[PDB]
């Protein structure tokens, strides 16, 4: 079998995409966000506190013909930006793109933090992570992908993000005309429950490659590309007027100007991020100061190849039994 769907920006920012995804019987449908940095696949409910309910579309399982609540189980997750999200579990059907998964676990937020809330766009997360990471308790659920993996033709997935623009994920094969050149894979470690890999150096605008091997973890649930504080200087250092500001929250540079580039490296090859992708526009509405794309990951403890550097690549994760890792020019 294989999927195939759209992707599309919630904003002029690209701050997040969202997929649709049939869950029920009837179908019902949710726009959700597809985590490859998570493992959970949750989303607002009937049974999400009212109060925190601001225009998303919830899933109803008493509606559903094909829903059984998953006895016992909770689950509860907080991420990297500090919004979280905890539940019940149900199993039911789940369908994207065409390819559909029975006895999906389908985790039905009670509560939701103020940003899941105020963001009407988003109905929940689809996670894509390894499934050691599912937060269900006490009997940890398997992805969409993991449940998935064994009917697909290739047990894959493929993530091709635009920039302003849909994109598309597909499950279970490789759409050769999505990508120019050759995809260049490289080795995935899962000791952390993430597509993590090692980028093999970068580059700032024009400039000469740096080897130096980058730790990070392939996000697509990341809005930003975060890296070493040296790396994210270096980049900086070349934009007239940019600043790390601990009052913003990281590095700002003026609107007016013209970002340079930035190239990761994967294995032997490049991949070149524009400079327009690294404008995440004006800090508050009609400010002159503009947030920067690339930040720093000090403190977080990883490095984040989020969707600035993947928006720039169609990008392979390979489930195989050693997963890896496939990265092209597009």
């Amino acid at each position: 079998s294989t999927g195939s769907a759209t992707t599309t920006p919630i904003d002029s920012l690209d701050d997040a995409y969202i997929t649709p995804v049939q869950i029920g019987t009837p179908a019902q449908t949710l726009n959700l966000d597809f985590d490859t940095g998570s493992s959970d696949l949750w989303v607002f409910s009937s049974e999400t506190t009212a109060s925190e309910v601001d225009g998303q579309t919830i899933y109803t399982p008493s509606k559903s013909t094909t829903a059984k609540l998953l006895s016992g189980a909770t689950w509860s997750i907080s991420y990297g930006d500090g919004s979280s999200s905890s539940g019940d579990v149900y199993t039911d059907t789940v369908s994207v793109g065409g390819l559909t998964v029975t006895g999906q676990a389908v985790e039905s937020a009670k509560k939701v933090s103020s940003s899941f809330t105020e963001d009407s766009t988003i109905d929940g997360l689809l996670g894509l992570a390894f499934s050691t990471l599912n937060t269900v308790s006490p009997t940890q659920q398997k992805t969409f992908f993991d449940n998935a993996k064994a009917s697909l033709d290739s047990p894959v997935f493929t993530a091709d993000l635009g920039y302003h623009a849909p994109g598309t994920y597909n499950f279970g094969f490789i759409d050769t005309t999505a990508y120019t050149g050759s995809i260049t894979y490289t080795a995935v470690s899962t000791k952390q429950g993430f597509w993590e890999w090692t980028s093999t150096g970068y580059a700032v605008g024009s400039g000469t490659f740096k080897s130096t091997s980058i730790d990070g973890i392939a996000d697509t649930g990341t809005t930003l590309l975060y890296l070493p504080a040296t790396v994210v200087s270096a980049y900086w250092a070349q934009v007239s007027g940019a600043k790390s500001s601990s009052s913003v929250g990281g590095y700002v540079f003026p609107c007016s100007a013209t970002l340079p580039s930035f190239t990761f490296g994967v294995g032997s090859a490049r991949i070149v991020i524009p400079g327009d992708y690294i404008d995440f526009g004006p800090i508050s509405t009609g400010s002159s100061s503009c947030f920067g794309g690339i930040q720093s990951s000090a403190g977080i403890g990883i490095n984040i190849f989020g969707d600035v550097a993947l928006k720039a690549a169609f990008v392979v994760f390979n489930g195989a039994t050693t997963p890896t890792l496939g990265f092209a020019s597009k």
